[PDB]
């Protein structure tokens, strides 16, 4: 357990594919525990959602890929987790 | 084995009739669904808005999607995917 | 072995009788159910706005508006349902 | 066996005398009582409102009313109640 | 496990002796397993303190005597649970 | 024997100099302390307000307050105490 | 043996490049960190403000304030600082 952990994308993407899609392919990424897409808010040609992943050495790089291939982009990287325990922050 | 699509909330209109608790049943009679929970969001004149969340594991949307609107459910909006191994929660 | 319905969160309106302490009696006598909870929302001049949680295993809805019912209750809405293995909570 | 009336929840009005300790002790020492909490709501010149949480298996709401009434208060509202083998909480 | 297990005090003392004495000489009251004190106000020349005491069967007017014979004196009781089980208030 | 001051929060001001981190860290050497946690609450022009919390067994105030001294720093006021046997937090 | 520098919460400001990633996976490469958080606070024109969170084990203060200013970093302020040999949080 070392290396990037958890990330939390802000995300923007048309309304193809479904989230669905962007979570199963995510998913679907060896290093990845888990990934989970809540749907910020939907406007008339694209949609915003924010991703969290969870892995083990997650490699950047393949994920914002596989979202890009997807036609999605990432906006920014809201929360960044490495090491071998999974730190929360402190508000 | 764990993976796939784990866990759905679901945005859903509806008329008065079918009453949820259907809905609850039938979509909780699925091969792969652990359960669901179905809450109010609001009722209005012949329609009613629910918010469904679906847990178990490698999920069907299609066959999720099918079920509601065999009862005259509609789909608005996918309001949160958990897909993986592990439930991810929103950061 | 548990399916079915799991839970449900009544809305329901009631004259004043008989107290919720009976409604919550009657029903947790009921088979396959492992509790109630009656919580008050509101009295009215001759009535009350009451919330029931209904835990317990294949619940029989219909068995359960029977009793709710027959004691001079009403049910306005279905809050929560849960069905399943699992009793899976509302993600907010 | 558990089952009966398992915890209740009393909008109680009493005169400053006797001390809530004494309503709190007294209820306690009740048959099926497993526990008592009464929180102080307010102060009048004159009386108190306090809203007792009563636990226990198999409750006697007239008992448990009775010792409440020879203590000087009274019961003005059931705000919660509790029955069954266990203790469902609302949602 | 009967008795007075917790009270919640709403105590007024001059600012001598401190609090860490009050928390102290009560801690080590018989049946007192510990002792909370908040501060909830410090004016022109007393405070308004917030006492937790937990333990078993507590004596209210053992308690009352060591606040008092410490300056402090007690405006009223906040909460009580009295019997086998630590009771929480329902909300 | 786990007894007396076991909790304090201390709302201390201080110069710029020493650090918190030295704070801290001298604090958490101290006999009997199993650990220290100092939260910046204000930064000002020279001086900046932290709250300063340190949890152990049979503490010593005195000693405790001897070292905050020592570096400049002053107690304006004791915000909570926890004392005797087992830690209560405030209801 | 347990001890020193638990945690820290790091008010920090940095140019947008190099990403928060790079911040995140080197400070949990250095030794005695067990993990870090990177939270974002703002993103501005030319710059970002980030609050970090580090846990590990007597943790090096100047080592990590190296480490981020020789990526361009540069530490505002220091929130929060745990120190001994448990984690305490701040009340
Ligand atoms: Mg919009
Ligand atoms: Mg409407
Ligand atoms: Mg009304
Ligand atoms: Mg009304
Ligand atoms: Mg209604
Ligand atoms: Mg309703
Ligand atoms: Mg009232
Ligand atoms: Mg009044
Ligand atoms: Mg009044
Ligand atoms: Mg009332
Ligand atoms: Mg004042
Ligand atoms: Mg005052
Ligand atoms: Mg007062
Ligand atoms: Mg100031
Ligand atoms: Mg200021
Ligand atoms: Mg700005
Ligand atoms: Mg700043
Ligand atoms: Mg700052």
């Amino acid at each position: 357990l070392k290396g990037l952990r958890r990330l939390v994308l802000d995300v923007l993407k048309p309304h193809e594919p479904k989230t669905i899609v962007f979570a199963l392919k995510l998913s679907e990424l060896e290093n990845v525990d888990g990934v989970n897409i809540h749907l910020s808010e939907i406007d008339q040609a694209t949609e915003n959602i924010k991703i969290t992943i969870l892995g083990n050495n997650l490699d950047y790089e393949q994920i914002k890929g596989v979202i890009e291939d997807m036609g999605g982009v990432i906006h920014s990287v809201d929360e960044v987790v490495a090491g071998k325990i999974i730190v929360e922050s402190v508000e």
